[PDB]
Order: structure tokens, then sequence, then C-alpha cells
């Protein structure tokens, strides 16, 4: 028997993957140990079958993780900090692994999220082989090693050069807007996007949550870029996320949604991080009213500032065709017949979801991978509808309208469809996926 251990990055977006891919593997008769924070963990009663050990976290804590919050912008600090000093005790947890593993057993590999970059020389120490799981697209990476054109272009320099703006050079996939709100972080991101990059380069191979006709496009880039084999495995086309889940599903949106026509209802759900303003917020509502379809709406406590929940709501707004709730078990809301369309904020997950799911979208985005997730979706797969000017009352209630009943966005709809259906052949007999899986299981095999 051979055991493989995944170390994820403790957030909503880093751990459904993760533990995705871990089923997967299992799925393949590998044992699975999960190595995790205390910090944010799954229900571990969810995975009898896996084993768990809490590390980095535990009680006689770090002076630098200690005070962190467990919420909102802030808590994201756990990242940088492990990176930078945990790798002492990630080399003793995996060594003391390693020494108690059992006569039949050997550990074939360490599969870490990509921003767990301080683990490749920790698994290099001890003769361990690490893979790499990229939790953001294909296309993505490829901006980020087309940085310094950026930078040396002076797309990176949030103030001044406000110039061009619309259409990159040399990435014409993008507008140069793109560019700026992605990196707009660029003093944090610009080292920690280096290392990461660095590291996955340098590790054993890349799982990727995607699929090649999902982004053919950026296929060269990345043999061209990383040495180490490639694998692109869609994972929520095996299984949803929500044994993974962080917070108790609300579960009454099913009954709900077993009362609407088919195809009527848009989900919308703006991630778990974000935040608008109070103002922008009423605009938001504001578009949803004018659309005139009914909508489940996931808004996330703090999503206002600087309310509790959606205080500023004028009470009544929902009525008869809205519903607002605090968490679902989402990919499964997009699999329900209802659901006609997804105004999302365009995080990897929630667009991949929605894209094996067969569900049309409306972008909006809060920086990060986001926009070009939104980019590409909306303009080379021309899946969604991206509202890339803010929150204006019309411009929402059109593009929701847009994809949900106009005749003008059939072509929306249809491409939706045809995507979900590529995704469905790829996991079948001789499909990219099915062989990117069948490697990959070879691949590991062969480490041990
Ligand atoms: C790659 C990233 C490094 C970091 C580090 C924190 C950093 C910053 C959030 C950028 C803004 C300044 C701060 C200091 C912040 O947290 O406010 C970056 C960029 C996003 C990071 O990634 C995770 O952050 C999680 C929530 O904080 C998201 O739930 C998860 O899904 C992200 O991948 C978190
Ligand atoms: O009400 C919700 C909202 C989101 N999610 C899940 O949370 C993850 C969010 O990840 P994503 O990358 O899309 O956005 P993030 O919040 O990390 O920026 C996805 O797997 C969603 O299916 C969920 O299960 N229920």
């Amino acid at each position: 028997r051979r055991r493989i251990i995944l170390f994820p990055v403790p957030f909503q977006g880093h751990i459904n993957p993760i533990l995705q891919l871990a089923n997967v593997l299992y799925s393949k008769g590998f044992s699975i140990t999960i190595f995790h924070t205390n910090f944010n963990k799954p229900k571990t009663s969810n995975y009898p079958h896996f084993t768990f050990r809490f590390i980095l976290d535990n009680d006689p804590q770090d002076e630098r993780i200690s005070n962190l919050p467990t919420h909102g912008p802030l808590a994201g600090m756990r990242i940088p900090i492990i990176n930078e000093h945990g790798a002492d005790e990630l080399r003793r947890e995996l060594e003391l692994l390693m020494l108690a593993s059992e006569e039949d057993e050997e550990v074939s590999c360490l599969i870490t999220d990509a921003l767990w970059y301080f683990a490749q020389s920790v698994a290099d120490s001890l003769n361990l082989r690490r893979l790499v799981l990229m939790t953001s697209s294909l296309f993505n990476f490829h901006a980020h090693v087309s940085l310094p054109q950026f930078d040396e272009l002076g797309y990176l320099d949030p103030d001044d050069k406000t110039r061009l703006e619309e259409q990159a050079s040399g990435f014409p996939m993008l507008k140069v807007k793109d560019i700026k709100s992605a990196y707009s972080n660029w003093q944090i991101l610009k080292e920690i996007l280096g290392k990461m990059i660095k590291q996955t380069k340098a590790s054993s191979g890349v799982i990727w949550n995607s699929f090649k006709e999902l982004e053919e496009s950026e296929l060269e880039t990345v043999i061209r870029e990383i040495p180490a084999p490639s694998f692109l495995i869609p994972l929520p086309k095996h299984l949803t996320a929500s044994s993974s889940s962080l917070l108790d599903h609300d579960r009454t949106v099913f009954q709900w949604l077993d009362q609407q026509p088919p195809s009527s209802v848009l989900y919308v759900s703006f991630g778990s991080t974000s935040e608008v303003d109070e103002k922008d917020f009423l605009e938001i509502a504001r578009g949803l009213v004018d659309s005139k379809q009914s909508f489940l709406w996931v808004v996330r406590p703090g999503f206002v500032k600087g309310s509790t929940w959606v205080e500023p709501l004028p009470d009544g707004f929902l009525g008869e065709r809205g519903r607002i709730v605090k968490w679902v078990p989402q990919q499964e809301v997009l699999a329900h017949g209802a659901i006609g369309a997804f105004w999302t904020h365009s995080g990897w997950n929630s667009t991949l979801e929605s894209v094996c799911e067969g569900v049309p979208m409306i972008f909006s985005d809060f920086g990060l991978d986001q926009p070009l997730n939104a980019r590409y979706m909306s303009d080379v797969l021309k899946v969604g509808v991206y509202l890339e000017n803010g929150w204006e009352r019309g411009e929402i209630a059109n593009a929701i309208r847009r994809v949900m009943v106009d005749e003008e966005g059939e072509y929306i709809r249809q491409n939706a469809r045809v995507l979900k259906q590529k995704a469905d052949v790829s996991l079948m007999k001789g499909g990219s996926s099915y062989e990117s899986l069948e490697s990959l299981v070879s691949y590991i095999s062969s480490l041990t």
C-alpha cells in the first residue's frame, strides 16, 4: 500500500480542491494523510477514510500567528508567516510519519497547495517527492509568468500610468484594467508569486484544477514553463466539495428551489472574503429587483460594511422572488434544475463549478485572479457577461436578463451547455482528464 500526504492552505477555496483530489486519489487505492492547521480545520468526521494530523498551529502558539484574526482580510497573513517559518516543524512532522511508516507502507509523495512554496526544500531535505496542486487557472499562471513584461510596461503601476487601459501589450486576451486590479497588491504579491512560481517549476509535478478543453490556449505556456509533468483534472466533475464545508449548509433552499420553474432562478454569491460599499450593496440589490428574476443570494456576514449582515436592506426587497441565506452547498445548488444563471465574483472554484454544472454566469470581481477569470470566461469561452465597470442599476439588470431571458443571449446559454458536455466527455475513457488522471496515478506509483 502507498500513502500520500496532502497539505492544504487553510481556507475554503484551497481546502475544497485538495480534499477533492484526496478523494480521487483514494479512489485509486492510495491511503491519505491530511496535514492541516487547527485553524479553519474541516470536519474530520466527514473523512473517516483519511488520517488527519494537525500541525503548525498547535496550542503552544508562535508569537507570529497567535493573535492573527480568524476572518476577513488579515487572516490570510498566515500564508506568508507559515511559509517563512514552518519548515522545521513540517520536516519533523513528515519525518515522524515516515519513521512510524508500517512495513507494507511507503510514502509515495507530498502534495501541497502551490502557495506552500516553502514545502519544496523541506521535501527535498527528506528525499521526498513533492507535487503541487494549483487552485487557480492555467491562464492565471500564464499572467504570473508574464508579470515582468507587465511591470516594465508600467501596468503594475497603481498610481498613474492609468492610460491606455484597454487591451494589453503582448497579452491580447487581457485589457490593461484587468492587470491593474489583479496586481494592485503588487508589494506583497510580487514576492509571493515569485517564490510560488519558482518552487512550482522545481517540484516533481503540477496538478491543475481545470481541463484541457477549458483552457486549451494555455497548455503551451505550462509545458514550456514547467519541466515537471502537468496533469489537468476537473475536480468538481469527480465530486462536490460539500464534505469540506467550513460552515453549516442552509439546507432549506432545496425545498424553495423545488417551487421554481426550470432555469428561472439567479444564484448569486460574491465570495467568502469580499467586501462592498454599503452603498454598492444597496445598488446590487437594486439591480436584482430591477432584473425581475427570482434569486438565491448567499451573503456572508461582513460582506457589508459596517453591518453584521445586510441590515441596510430596506426590509422587503426579497418578497416573493428573492431569498438571502448565509451558506449553501454551492455546487449542489448549481446542479439543481431551477438555477438559470450564476452571478459570481469569479473565484476559480466557483467558476469551474458553474462550468461543470452547465450554468452561465454574470461576472463581478474583487481583484486577484478574479478579473482574469471573468475576462477569460466572458471573452474567450464566452459563457457569461462581465460587469467590468462596477455596479450600475441597469447594467446589472441587463446582464442578468441577457443571460437568463433575452433571445440575444441564447449563445451564452448554449455555450455553457456545450462546455459542460466537454467536461463530461473529458472524464470518459480516452478523454483529456481521464488520461491526465491515469498518468498521475502511474506517475506517483513510480515515485514509489
Ligand atoms: C496569496 C495570498 C497571500 C495573501 C496574504 C495576505 C494579504 C493578501 C490577502 C493581499 C492583501 C493583504 C493581505 C495581508 C491581507 O490578507 O489583507 C494576500 C493575497 C491573497 C492571499 O491568498 C488567500 O487569502 C485568503 C483570505 O485572506 C483567501 O480566502 C484565499 O482563497 C486566498 O487564496 C493571502
Ligand atoms: O454558499 C457557499 C459559497 C461558496 N461555497 C464554496 O466555497 C468555495 C469558494 O471558492 P472560490 O474560489 O470560488 O472563491 P473564494 O471565496 O475562495 O474567493 C467554492 O468551492 C464554493 O462552492 C459554498 O460551498 N457555499
